Parts: C-alpha cells; sequence; structure tokens
C-alpha cells in the first residue's frame, strides 16, 4: 500500500471527497497544514479516518499576511506528533517577508523541542543551508524530513550528516538533477509525497494516489521492484514513528 508524506487535502475543491478516497485506498497521507489556525477545520477531515494524519504547521509563505494567528501553534501543539508545513523559503518575492520566516520557524523549532519533540515536513526551497542552520541549531526538534529538497548536493550531504530524512515527489524522481540527489540518499530514510494540489502532473493539480508514480520512478532509480520500494517506504514510516 501506499503512503503520501506530505499533501494539501484541505487545498483540494472538495478535500472530503479526497480523504475518503484515501480511505478506499487504505493510502496514508500527511495531511499537512498552512497556518496553525487551520487545525481545527483540517484535523475535522480526519474523524473517523485513520489513514489521514494531520500536521500543524505554518508556511513561510503565509507568515506575513496570517502573523497573527501565530499562537494557535502552541496552543494545538500537544494534539499531533507532527508538525508541517514549516521552514523557510528563499525567493526573491518573498524577501521582504524573510525577518518574519525565520523568527516564526525559530519559535516553531523552540515550541517543537519544549513539547518533547516533532516529527517535522519542512520547506526549504532556496533556502536550504538556511534551514539546515536552523536545524543544527535546535537539534532536540525533532526528527525533520526536508519535504521536495531542491538544493544541491553539498548541501544534500549536510542534512543527511545532521539526520535529516527526505519527502521524494513525482518531479524528483523524473528528473535528472532530482535522481542525482536520490541516489545520495539513505534508502532508511526515504519517504514519498505529492505536495497536491501545488505540484501539477500534465497540467492537473496531483492526487495522492499519484504517489504509485513516484514509487515507480524509485523503482527504476533504485534498481529494485515497486513491491520492494512500498515495503522500504512503509518500514521507513514504522522507524520514523519510533523517533
Ligand atoms: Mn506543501
Amino acid at each position: 500500500s501506499l503512503i503520501d508524506f506530505h499533501v494539501h487535502l484541505d487545498l483540494y475543491p472538495d478535500p472530503v471527497a479526497v480523504a475518503r478516497a484515501c480511505e478506499e485506498r487504505q493510502l496514508t497521507v500527511l495531511s499537512v497544514t498552512t497556518t496553525p489556525a487551520a487545525w481545527r477545520g483540517t484535523l475535522a477531515l480526519a474523524a473517523g479516518r485513520p489513514h489521514v494524519w494531520t500536521a500543524l504547521g505554518f508556511h513561510p509563505e503565509v507568515v506575513s499576511e496570517r502573523a497573527a494567528d501565530l499562537p494557535w501553534f502552541d496552543r494545538y501543539l500537544p494534539e499531533t506528533r507532527f508538525v508541517g508545513e514549516v521552514g523557510l523559503d528563499g525567493s526573491p518575492s518573498l524577501r521582504g517577508t524573510w525577518t518574519q520566516q525565520f523568527a516564526v520557524f525559530q519559535h516553531i523549532l523552540r515550541r517543537c523541542e519544549d513539547h518533547g519533540g516533532r516529527i517535522l515536513s519542512i520547506h526549504s526551497r532556496r533556502a536550504e543551508s538556511e534551514v539546515l542552520n536552523c536545524l543544527e541549531a535546535n537539534p532536540r526538534s525533532g526528527t525533520p524530513i526536508l519535504h521536495w529538497y531542491s538544493g544541491s548536493v553539498t548541501e544534500l550531504r549536510r542534512a543527511i550528516s545532521l539526520g535529516c530524512w527526505f519527502s521524494v515527489g513525482p518531479t524528483m524522481v523524473r528528473t535528472q538533477k532530482g535522481a542525482a540527489l536520490i541516489r545520495s540518499m539513505p534508502r532508511d530514510r526515504v519517504l514519498t509525497e505529492t505536495d497536491g494540489p501545488f505540484l501539477e502532473l500534465d497540467g492537473q493539480a496531483a492526487l495522492p494516489w499519484d504517489v504509485k508514480s513516484v514509487v515507480e520512478g524509485l523503482s527504476k532509480i533504485w534498481q529494485i521492484p515497486a513491491s520492494e520500494v512500498e515495503r522500504i517506504v512503509k518500514e521507513n514510516v514504522s522507524r520514523l514513528l519510533g523517533t
């Protein structure tokens, strides 16, 4: 069975339909949030749905516009073992928000430490070195998963050294640079994701079950059968939960 360990169920036009479809497939999803204020509404998608695992987040792209939602993060942290989407984004269009992004992410890591550590699904686009500096400074924040890692191989080697895990998606398994990044990752720290509906495949928003294509992609890169890839990813989720 399949795992999509970073997906925005709450950003689909009909989130309940997507959640139901995941349950029908017994497809485990990490349902991430973009502001902690979204917790109650997005958590509700998981009621009666044991394959929907909801994460408490604050996405770097919305830290300015949703600044006042920050106190809901600490409020709800006791209700989940999963934090995401959180992190930093180095895109020029967000650069004026950099101080606020850093403040929020540092706050989040510190609160995670204070509550005994969490499993983190982390955004690092164009800010990989800065994300790693933050994680190195806050090692007791928990287990960091770098979602859709797109930085350098130099930075990837450092992330591995810092104990990062990786969730990899459709674009990564289908590109030269992505396949090269995957080859440097320890297989026991690789998870699969879609990042739907943000990720588009063939001009259409990805759905969680498009993660079958990531498993197929990894089968080719690792040169093992898709079933063994599925087993390894499940084993990896079990081990992750053990951390
Ligand atoms: Mn995302």
